[PDB]
């Protein structure tokens, strides 16, 4: 069902949170080789999450689940903010700009946390 597909999408999201937190520790410790690998892994996870989310929104639309569509439109917009900040973080890493990396890292944490009440709201609406 779309609800089990959203639970699968939620788990992939949690996997990104887990990897993100081990990447943050690695960054703080200066282990740039680990950071590079974690950033690649996070890219894959975010790409996968985004794909699952679009499939869930499209299905909600085909099902005429207006409330779910509203919430998913808001959530996917927030997800794109996160993606843009993530890509800026990756660029800051490439450039060796640790001050920008620190900034972007904090911002991505705030975007992800704020989206969680909505994320929980979607689970109930599908
Ligand atoms: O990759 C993400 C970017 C922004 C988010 C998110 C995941 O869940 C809540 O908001």
């Amino acid at each position: 069902s779309v609800k089990s597909e959203y639970a699968e999408a939620a788990a992939v999201g949690q996997e990104a949170v887990a990897v993100f937190n081990t990447m943050k520790a690695a960054f703080q410790n200066g282990d740039k080789e680990a950071v590079a690998q974690y950033l690649a892994r996070l890219a894959s996870l975010y790409t996968r999450h985004e794909e699952l989310l679009n499939r869930i929104l499209e299905k909600a639309r085909r099902e005429g689940n207006k409330e779910a569509v509203t919430l998913m439109n808001e959530f996917t917009a927030t997800f794109q903010t996160g993606k843009s900040i993530f890509n800026a973080m990756v660029a800051a890493f490439k450039n060796g700009d640790d001050d920008s990396f620190e900034s972007y890292l904090q911002a991505l944490e705030k975007v992800t946390a704020k989206g969680e009440t909505l994320a929980d709201q979607i689970a109930k609406a599908l």
